[PDB]
């Protein structure tokens, strides 16, 4: 049993819910929330400049030591790093983006990363302004990942569409 409230069921590990996944985090405050990264962990927009906003820029304080250390995340990759004030850690993964060119196949590369971890609130990667259809993105969710997920999509009417589309 956990704390996750209010999802509805898509399959034996996948979970979903319309929610601002800000909100979400700071009312469950999860082992794991995962970020809509990119490369440079740049925190501008998106989900990503909203959970960076969520904690007072801390969380772009620490993926600028990151990156100075360690150099650009590969597209498909991740990192963890902390959480600050909203969840124990933060899962760094970046989705292809779709408005710069990168091959939507990395998609799947992307989603193995929550496998690393038993239980995990997560965006749908790619969708939003990455740029890929959320229908696509949460199919491969489905047929990839094999811990347990708790989708938040901010959209209602994407919610919608995901829910009523759903094979
Ligand atoms: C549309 C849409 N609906 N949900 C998402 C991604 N998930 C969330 N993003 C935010 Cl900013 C807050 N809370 C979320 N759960 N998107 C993408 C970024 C454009």
């Amino acid at each position: 049993v956990n704390s996750f409230s209010g999802y509805l069921k898509l399959t034996d590990n996948v979970y979903i819910k319309n929610a601002d996944i800000v909100e979400e985090a700071k009312k469950v405050k999860p082992t794991v929330v995962v970020n809509a990264a990119n490369v440079y962990l740049k925190h501008g927009g998106g989900v990503a400049g909203a959970l960076n906003k969520a904690t007072n820029n801390a969380m772009q304080v620490e993926s600028d030591d990151y990156i100075a250390t360690n150099g650009p995340l590969k597209v498909g990759g991740s990192c963890v790093l902390s959480g600050h004030n909203l969840a124990k850690h933060c899962l760094h993964v970046v989705g292809p983006n779709v408005n710069k060119g990168e091959d939507i196949q990395l998609l799947k590369s992307a989603y193995e990363n929550f496998n690393q971890h038993e239980v995990l609130l997560a965006p749908l990667l790619s969708a939003g302004i990455f740029g890929a259809d959320p229908i696509h993105s949460l199919r491969v969710c489905v047929d990839t990942v094999r811990t347990n997920v708790y989708l938040a999509v901010f959209d209602k009417n994407l919610y919608d569409k995901l829910v009523s589309s759903f094979l």
